[PDB]
């Protein structure tokens, strides 16, 4: 397309959500390709990841952590403007892995305290894909600070299965999964810093040993828990996100299945079926189908049960509706 | 199904054997739904998982780690009596990841010791699926005790490749893989305990580290080697089911491959070919179907080699029959 | 077929050139099955991998890590001629993942210094496979010292997407990812040794970590950057070999994708596309398509942030070319 056709295009200001929620979107494209405005502001800002008060200078992109899913239909084209406040002490910058040039937009996005900047690219490929920080120099450490999230590029005529049936979800959610190294003291009691760049140092060293202190699903443990969890009625199709930025990951959701999952989060790509447990690999986004059968609470969790259990990685489904005997019975329940 | 109609399908009663063996089963499913019952005992009990002596206090379903392999076919019904018995000091419970609804069956099977109880469910998706122990609040701890396994529920027409060309094994081998955690004192020898309940604190601190001191077959290091060792001959099709119900593994058949994969254990994804090395996240189990066609001994491994060599997960295989020159030959043996 | 036949068939010797570059062939077979003859001569050799200075004593097939690429066809024999110098100190051999039989070739050319060896096998799978030096007992310290690479087993047809259109690539490389497990004092400098045998116990004590002190691309930080960037101009088509002889990666093209990846790096099971991060198990090598789009630098690494930018799994490519401002256009630069 010309930079006229372009400029000829239907524009529509879209309105973000803070994750797991996700915005208001069609599954199958309304009308031709349109150019989708999103507006993001950068926060630095400190967060409490567990229930020891540990802290974290995250960097979020919206304010939360992970930053909220953009959707749009193959071929629309994303516009992003990127506000990174006076009161934020970094530069920071997006790539986009949906985007094809300039490391993802990252070489384009440079902004210092006080600066913003508009990017717009293309979203050629229909899927779920990463997006994040990337300061050169300091790429880990933002990533790890949180400043990452998720585009979901829906093809225009929506999901559908490897046989080319439509896959129609009721609802869908949105699960960024996060690795935190938080440095601790000589009494094993976690560190706390007064400034982001304060923690640099010492967080440099426990990344190195490859090991977080916590894993967690939207920022901290619990957030999608209690009553945060996620909700569903037996019946209903949902569609679940998760992203994972730096390190692999291993969703299952514990009483159900992935039905469909695009494990590699691209939709061109056939969807695994039946799947008990899925990979998604560091650095990408993948996508789970399920219909639920079941009413009850759900354990959807990163199966390395030591990193869901131990580490934070957990989160929560309530589900409403009738049980269904034929599926699963208590033939005789605990007793002597 | 109503209760009736399940009331009135046939029942047949299987008896259990241990690993890596698998209890006799058809293929093909003979005539309609049954519901197939199965017991298992659960032992807590002290193993030893090497040769220089080291303990571990175990978890295990039918008194062996990895628990033995269930097998049913699409659309039977799978009801199992499992027994806690009064000398065991736990709660425990199952999770099947073949079923659906109530955390696997977690939520309906909590038994105390002197209790038992009986859970029937539908095993509606083929393939192969962990199960595994799961009590509220100490999930990873009796999973990384050893308490896992697996079942497979095959097709009702038996194993098909991904073009429809049916897949008939002459036999099967069931690999559970176990990472195992245990405390070292100053010295760096792995400490022994009285009670279970006393390595508590000092294992959960082990299993923060990611890092686990074992990854055996069969729970122990050689296991499955010397007249242990897996068997087959030249021409023999043997389908190998490998389970990790906490991490990731990555098996390979140094000297063969894996001829049709379902790395993600699912028999209605079609089966990756021709693989050198598979991959099994962790909470997931994974099925082979290989045709050896060398005589000799093979190395069954998880490919981080220093998994597999130095801390236990190799297995061999003793295969018979005339070696084959065409497909490999020494054409000038070692010399100066 | 017969014997007669395979004394037959021509040979043809190949002169080898490090990665990762690869030596000369055609994608579409020429003529039919013939035997291609390699030679390479193993070196054990001090080499620097950081900017530290940090030393290794590598053991490096035809003296690189990665050992080369080589390139056959499908039912083509690989003929190897494996040199083990009287100038080195340790027994060596290899074993193909490619191959069929004794351990991949391990069984059958375990070679002393002094000694040489020639090893056929048929090449019956397409794909990329792995190569490595596998001597019983000692098998992962020769590995994670660099002895292992890849070879390219290509269709006798050429490489075809999942819909049988053929995939015609302009160049290609050889990417071999290598995790090393140096030493330290209690000051954290990375020790030296006189000879390789004298680290080996310090060696295994880092190898028992899981953790790598260095994870690298064609042998040192930086190796793939700078004046040594690998190039490509828009619109040329590069096909990107990867391995990982035994620990997982995760490659992502910053600013692009994988239009279409033999993950499992097996050419009969169809290839994933439009891939933003694939995963490449340890113990396997797999081969990633892309046609670029946008001129630049682009980093190419190991998705797992910290391993790429902390511990040096990161390549560039510098493209030449056009800007795309249809696929990605700075609509407001950075400013106040
Ligand atoms: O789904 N938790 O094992
Ligand atoms: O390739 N090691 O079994
Ligand atoms: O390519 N690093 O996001
Ligand atoms: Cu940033
Ligand atoms: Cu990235
Ligand atoms: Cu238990
Ligand atoms: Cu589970
Ligand atoms: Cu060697
Ligand atoms: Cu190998």
């Amino acid at each position: 397309a010309t930079a006229a056709e372009i400029a000829a295009l239907p524009r529509q200001k879209v309105e973000l959500v803070d994750p797991p929620f996700v915005h208001a979107h069609s599954q199958v494209a309304e009308g031709g390709p349109k150019v989708v405005e999103f507006t993001m502001v950068i926060e630095e800002k400190k967060i409490v990841i567990d229930d020891a008060g540990t802290e974290v200078h995250a960097m979020a992109f919206n304010g939360t952590v992970p930053g909220p899913l953009m959707v749009v239909h193959q071929d629309d084209y994303l516009e992003l403007t990127l506000i990174n406040p006076e009161t934020n002490t970094l530069m920071h910058n997006i790539d986009f892995h949906a985007a094809t040039g300039a490391l993802g937009g990252g070489g384009l996005t440079e902004i210092n305290p006080g600066e913003k900047t508009i990017l717009r690219f293309k979203a050629t490929k229909p899927g779920v894909f990463v997006y994040h920080c990337a300061p050169p120099g300091m790429v880990p450490w933002h990533v790890v600070s949180g400043m990452n999230g998720a585009i979901m590029v829906l093809p225009r005529e929506g999901l559908h299965d490897g046989k080319g049936k439509a896959l129609t979800y009721d609802k869908i959610y949105y699960v960024g999964e996060q690795d935190f190294y938080v440095p601790r003291d000589e009494n094993g009691k976690y560190k706390k810093y007064e400034a982001p760049g304060d923690a640099y140092e010492d967080t440099v060293k426990v990344m190195r040993t490859l090991t977080p202190t916590h894993v967690v699903f939207n920022g901290a443990v619990g957030a999608l828990t209690g009553d945060k969890a996620m909700t569903a009625a037996v019946g209903e199709k949902v569609l679940i996100v998760h992203s994972q930025a730096n390190r692999d990951t291993r969703p299952h959701l514990m009483g159900g299945h992935g039905d469909y999952v695009w494990a590699t989060g691209k939709f061109n790509t056939p969807p695994d079926v039946d799947q008990e447990t899925w990979f998604i690999p560091g650095g990408a986004a993948g996508a789970a189908f399920y219909t639920f059968q079941q009413p009850g609470i759900y354990a959807y969790v990163n199966h390395n049960l030591i990193e869901a259990f131990e580490l934070g990685a957990a989160a929560h489904f309530k589900v409403t509706g009738e049980w269904n005997d034929d599926l699963m019975t208590s033939v005789l329940a605990p007793s002597g």
